[PDB]
């Protein structure tokens, strides 16, 4: 008889990190300027589902490095991620599924864009901002 | 200066007939034995794709099963039967008219009759691929 052997599915998307092909090689990217709840926190599954749909349904993904630091201390490419023109970082925050975080000079070009989205999500008391 | 946008592509765990799995401690792309699934730009591609993704993403236990002939195809893909909680994905897609039996070679054809049988049945119910008129006309 043939023999069954274990294996486990690879995950490209893990919270604020996504594994993409860049310059013909795989690379781990960590979304700039945001902090998304983990799968075991409130809104964590919702934020994962939103990211998955946004990125898997994109014909075109682009990354935009900022000017201050290309890679964090853990080897992750720090970037804004675009799915068919729309910034994933911004969309999450707009939907109240991520907060603005890790904002540092040099790597904070789109900070105002994100703070604007966050203000709107808080005013709407949406998702993360629905809690007391 | 404005920042510049650069291209990249999503790394896809599931893509057509291929699945990327961690196997003996290392990542490996596998090609499902004995089947041909429509690609995402072809009809039922997004369906066959969703059914695969459902089956495999929701599995608690994934297994691979190599056959007795070629282990790796000429594109560097491991050739295997893929199981999700004990149910073979290869067989399931064929039974659900979401893939055709194909690429059947002596040595790597242990499950040929199981699948051909599933394909035979799949036509009669006329589901998905086989729900089109004359889709079973061998064109
Ligand atoms: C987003 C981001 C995170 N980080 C670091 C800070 C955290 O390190 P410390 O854990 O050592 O405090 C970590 C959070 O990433 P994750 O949220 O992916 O874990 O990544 C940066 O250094 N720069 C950044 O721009
Ligand atoms: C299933 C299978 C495919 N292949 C090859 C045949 C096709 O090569 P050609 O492209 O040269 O025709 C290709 C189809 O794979 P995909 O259907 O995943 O694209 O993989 C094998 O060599 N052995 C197999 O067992
Ligand atoms: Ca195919």
């Amino acid at each position: 008889k043939l023999h069954k052997e274990p294996a486990t599915l690879i995950k490209a998307i893990d919270g604020d990190t996504v594994k993409l092909m860049y310059k013909g090689q795989p690379m781990t990217f960590r979304r700039l300027l945001v902090d998304t709840p983990e799968f075991n926190e409130k809104y964590g599954p919702e934020a994962s589902a939103f990211t998955k749909k946004m990125v898997e349904n994109a014909k075109k993904i682009e990354v935009e490095f900022d000017k201050g630091q290309r890679t964090d201390k853990y080897g992750r490419g720090l970037a804004y991620i675009y799915a068919d023109g729309k910034m994933v970082n911004e969309a999450l925050v707009r939907q109240g599924l991520a907060k603005v975080a890790y904002v540092y000079k040099g790597n904070n070009t789109h900070e105002q864009l994100l703070r604007k989205a966050e203000a709107q999500a808080k005013k709407e008391k949406l998702n993360i901002w629905s809690e007391d």
